[PDB]
């Protein structure tokens, strides 16, 4: 129908299934094959900046380093700040940090205390959600530095996994382009 | 005057020093207060993808993580393929893999082999040019796979390193948008 409906459509037959990887039984869905995509690759940049035009955002954070590909050219499609989360000890200025659970332990995302301030309003870009847990850790980030987040995007979701669920039950209303089933 | 001269000093004014960081003596260049500076990044962006817009580029490549920031939106602006360079174990599909050093020890990067066929011609993007070891290494992974490789582009060069002599001679035209003195 709309030029929405076909570059959705577009989008979710760009990106590459691995049957059995990382473990037997899991399908994985390979984002780097739309990253290689010029026509999906913008197309989804294109379809999560014109969804939020609107929303008033003056802020979009991403986490490293997929949430970068997504998180960065929807800022500049935008005209907002980017402001990246990271992994410890890579970012140079005052930091506080949020811990997340792992299949296999913890870790930790850290922002720049100096990013984010009262006032702002947070959009939050990732590829993919899973179980939601670097969300979750992000979302806590923005909260403790005076921003605002109510919005996270994603180019695929992974309803099974919970972490839409989780996050919407924490006041995180959740936008996917496109879904797929199984874990 | 024209409207590249005045990006450059606003995009040069847009990067905080940060002194003795991370350690005494040296004067750190924090690209990241140019992120969230939407002027200057999308100056950034626009800058770069004009300077190669008749290069003939198929490919864009970019290295984890600050790199993705820099070389997707490239990408995304020339309408061509992103194809990222990853620390090792993150890319799902059949990888090369090239090890470079570090000041304390050595790692390694690695790429999709399906992403780089022979014919195509490639143009490496990164934040900040230091001593080029990754760059290097980036290279010979995309050489490896048939690529062509003749560019690389940064929005930071740090002359006194010696990255840029040392991609000269592995037949590498560096471009960069700023320079700043200093290690
Ligand atoms: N099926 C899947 N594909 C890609 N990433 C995932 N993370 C968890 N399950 C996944
Ligand atoms: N002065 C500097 N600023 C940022 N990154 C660097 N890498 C090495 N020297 C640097
Ligand atoms: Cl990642
Ligand atoms: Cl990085
Ligand atoms: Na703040
Ligand atoms: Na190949």
């Amino acid at each position: 129908a709309s030029k929405t409906a076909q570059q959705l459509k577009y989008i979710k037959d760009s990106i590459k299934t691995i049957p059995d990887y990382p473990k037997a039984g899991i399908l994985f869905r390979d984002v780097t094959s739309l990253l290689e995509n010029p026509k999906a690759y913008s197309a989804s940049i294109e379809l999560l900046s014109e969804h939020y035009s609107e929303s008033g955002v003056t802020k979009v954070v991403g986490t490293e380093a997929r949430g970068f590909l997504f998180g960065a050219p929807v800022a500049l499609a935008l005209g907002v700040g980017f402001v990246p989360v990271r992994k410890p000890g890579k970012l140079p200025r005052e930091t506080i940090s949020e811990s997340y659970e792992l299949e296999y332990g913890t870790d930790t995302l850290e922002i720049h205390t100096d990013s984010i301030q009262p006032g702002d309003k947070v959009l939050v870009v990732d590829d993919l959600l899973a179980t939601g847990g670097t969300i979750e850790a992000t979302v806590k980030l923005i909260r403790r530095l005076g921003g605002e987040v109510v919005h996270a995007a994603f180019i695929i979701n992974l309803p099974e996994l919970g972490g839409e669920a989780r996050l919407t039950q924490q006041g995180i209303h959740c936008y996917s382009l496109v879904s797929f089933d199984g874990h």
